[PDB]
């Protein structure tokens, strides 16, 4: 059986770490399981510090485990799955997972997701698809998955490209792979580092206010993320405010509210003429997290442009 | 036949002439109110549409109007909550340009003018029609950046579908529109100042207290999860809470509701759940509760209700 | 409290001693209806829960009928136009088995007996409650084979959304259900044959034919496309349909309603065009119309307000 | 610019088919089109002489053009994409397309589908994908693609899996490959075949007749497909004859009238007791497709499981 070692980051989701065995005593018929907890917050409160320590643990420890998986706040899973997918350089299978019901409630979906995701942490064939997040009885690549519902157990969804796999009876046909660049296919080494540049989102609605962007650029933040109206479209004094930002060096790209589909290029916004970035299908807390990586390589917004091409 | 008037925003989706057709099923006259991209809409444009159509009811038998897709579900449900004519109200929109290829303007009119003369489309607040369908203007939204099939009722459906110029309408909402609300927009020329700030892993205070700092009257937060808030934007709208401005927790998350007795305790905080209404929905009712009233109490009663 | 009485129609879906929590919302009592998978539904059994329904209505203030999930959809159809009661109808089952991790079942059956003892739940026609989202009866379909959330209201959405054991209902049916339909079984010991063919590339005849011999009362074509149907089986439902069996036009396709004025001119040859009820819904409401007529006219209009 | 050819099948579906680039101008800026008409019907009239047609017609002209565009009625263009999947042996692009609207109609969506089809028939990525649907700014996959609504220009979707790539402003950003085996990799081989097995396919429902199902046997049908209940699941007198006719040599396969997710293994039916296959996440007209090829090679149960495990 495969060693399989849990990276809890929160509050148990089935039934401390080392009690998730118990938990869940079908684990114990498909991997040697180890626990870890490394912190202990509700996933709305992640930040850049846990990033670092999740992806310099698990490219530390690679060697001494055949999978991970992490147990993760739901809220926020999209983001962490996409950050580690980008950093983390074991090809070795990295499966996140949570649990949209109380551990407690009637139902709960924890012990099921847990299972599954070691399922997968333990199939030879999730390797080299990126980092993975398992819920509802479905394989999903980090970077397309987000949540789409506030509540529904079955919230998890990669919108744009779909699933990677289905799991069924602990056995999962994978019929996709995510084509863009991840894990050991990216040039971002966080080993060394001890934050991340600063980037914030500000969102686009009728009669938007500047302030928000303002108080970030008057801040010296080095990027800012329009969750933007329709394709990346932003209101025209947020639009004024990320202009004269991008002129001086801040770096800006247009993600967009809307939940699906691409923030293209060559379509209302000219970002070649203002030096902004167009995200494709990230999310505005997505393209967060690659812009904050591309920031530790790049200030040009041309090659940030041809970093959010690649991965 | 109907008479329909076209109240347009913004430039041409198609292109009366444009689309000869109208002319088998209405009367138009057309009134350009204004004409920008609807990622430029306002407080005022809002205001001038509603005082028209309140203005103008019993001149016409229905309106159609034209708007740029970006913000038209903000616009649609502003006017669902302000519009006192329950004569139909349609807001229709292109996804290609007039000019493209397979561009989706005129039958998209067109549908907009079959649903404005249909009897059957009054008293059911105002609508969106795109790609064949007739959406409730408090559930509709853009779902996706270019698709012509983007706008969706996500949470409840749509009302009817449209089929050889005839709408089977099998649903209506049942959160009160309208005549039924009690906002009246006539006699203002300004709205109450409502943002909002967007949650995320790491979230900056700064958005937030921004608009704090410029004394606005409330903030909406697109909330991680169930309406969540990353604890520095927490503590700051905490404090905002206490000090005069409310507070309504959304979700970025695109369907479902953020919920009242979740992870949040909204009566400790004087906070307000959204319900099903997504961040930009959520600003706009709470604007408009702000006319009338700054009681976290009376407002979440608004959001349940409206 | 609620007297809720719980119809079981297969094996249990949750472990009253299974799910204590019900106590807290209902006085509930069971009784076993019959015991089958509901891939071996059949006509007895849904005359048999009409009846035990309309005849217990008095003595219960809802019902909750446990089921399994492969024909729920045809059975809340069925009660949905035949049931006389409006009394909140509940059907509810589950999508794991009760013995496995993370069973849906308990849950499912408390939301299920939350939603029947909810005075807002009358009047609102047979519901399907899955997945803590009330579903209307007509529109309900299992949409995926696995997934705890199958159950989705595919055309125009869920009634409501259960949260921490309240319902906000912001829609119901606008086609007529229970008391206002015409469809009486009080007195029927069977229903009028009707059976389903398939359309596909190369479809054989066969299928049809042996129905026709059969002389079954109805066929329902699971058509391709917006109802259209392969040339051999056109041929032979057109025949069908001049020798006195009556033809119901669906569509093979997961959503969207087969439409009259479309390819096949329905007057010509005496067809019925479904709308957005799918092959086995289709089924359900012709061997209803059946009972009251043969006139394809007639059924068209059948099909076009139930 | 590059040759495509586009393979009419009936109708137009912008604006005989020479006459297309006058319809769609556009397309003589991206391809040097040429227009065959193979035949001319409505594709609820689709047969297996028109697949034999187009695979062997697409399988000799290979060499002689860059790519192929057929142009398809939308009601079985989600079965046509699939046989040809399966059997043609060209590498270059293959894309079917077609138009939910009349080509006469208000805002018809054929030119653009077309102009789309082209794009994707003319970008060297395309090849080496199987063979593709391309409709409503999508290209789609032609195992996994299905029409999901009666009328909706996006009808075309490929529900379990996700679509491979979309198209803006001329280009495709392609992010998914299927792994299912398609095209060269599969051993269907029809370049001599004149006729394909006989497989039918039976609905079930509450109460369901056995009588199209014995009929299909009294027939002497080589295979049956059930659109069967749930996950695959059968009334117990279309069960009853089934079976009987499995152990006859009938080759039987269980997929479901359900529209999305695999009728899978080891659920409620013993498939190996009884000598039938279960479909996967083929619906029963696609798992028709992959039977009647199964059965050119082998009426072994086993043997056709394995085939549907990997096609
Ligand atoms: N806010 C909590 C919600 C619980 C959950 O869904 O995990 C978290 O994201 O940690
Ligand atoms: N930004 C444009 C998009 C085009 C349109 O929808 O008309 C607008 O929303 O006005
Ligand atoms: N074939 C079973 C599936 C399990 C269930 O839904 O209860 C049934 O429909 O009865
Ligand atoms: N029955 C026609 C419909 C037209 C179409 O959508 O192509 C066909 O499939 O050919």
């Amino acid at each position: 059986l495969p060693n399989i070692t849990i990276l809890a980051t929160g509050g148990t989701i089935a039934g401390g770490v080392e009690n998730l065995v118990n938990a869940v005593p079908q684990l114990k018929d498909i991997a040697n399981v180890k626990g870890e907890q490394v912190v202990n917050i509700g996933s709305q409160d992640m930040n850049d510090n846990v990033w670092l320590t999740l992806a310099k643990k698990i490219n530390t420890d690679c060697d001494k485990t055949d999978g991970f998986v992490i147990t993760h706040g739901t809220d926020t899973m999209e983001e962490t799955a996409y950050f580690l997918d980008l950093t983390v350089k074991c090809d070795k299978p990295v499966v996140m997972v949570g649990a949209m019901r109380p551990s407690t409630s009637m139902s709960a979906d924890g012990p099921f997701n847990l299972y599954n995701a070691v399922v997968t942490a333990a199939d030879k064939a999730s390797a080299n698809r990126g980092v993975l997040v398992v819920m509802n009885d479905t394989v999903l690549d980090g970077r397309d998955v987000t949540k789409t519902n506030t509540t529904d157990v079955a919230t998890f969804k990669s919108v744009n490209y779909g699933p990677l796999g289905y799991i069924h009876n602990g056995k999962i046909d994978y019929q996709r792979t995510p084509a863009r660049k991840h894990t050991s296919d990216t040039p971002f080494d966080v080993s060394k580092l001890n934050e991340l540049p600063k980037v914030g989102i500000v969102y686009n609605y009728a009669n938007a206010s500047d302030l928000p962007a303002k108080a970030l650029v008057d801040a010296g933040y080095d990027g800012i993320v329009s969750a933007g109206v329709g394709n990346g479209n932003l209101y025209k004094s947020v639009f004024d405010t990320l202009a004269t930002a991008a002129k001086t060096g801040t770096a800006v790209v247009r993600s967009s509210r809307v939940p699906t589909g691409a923030t293209t290029q060559d379509a209302e916004v000219d970002d070649a003429k203002y030096g902004f970035v167009a995200s494709g299908t990230l999310n505005p807390q997505k393209a967060r997290v690659l812009l904050q990586l591309a920031l530790t390589q790049t200030k040009d917004p041309q090659q940030i442009q041809q970093i959010f091409n690649q991965y």
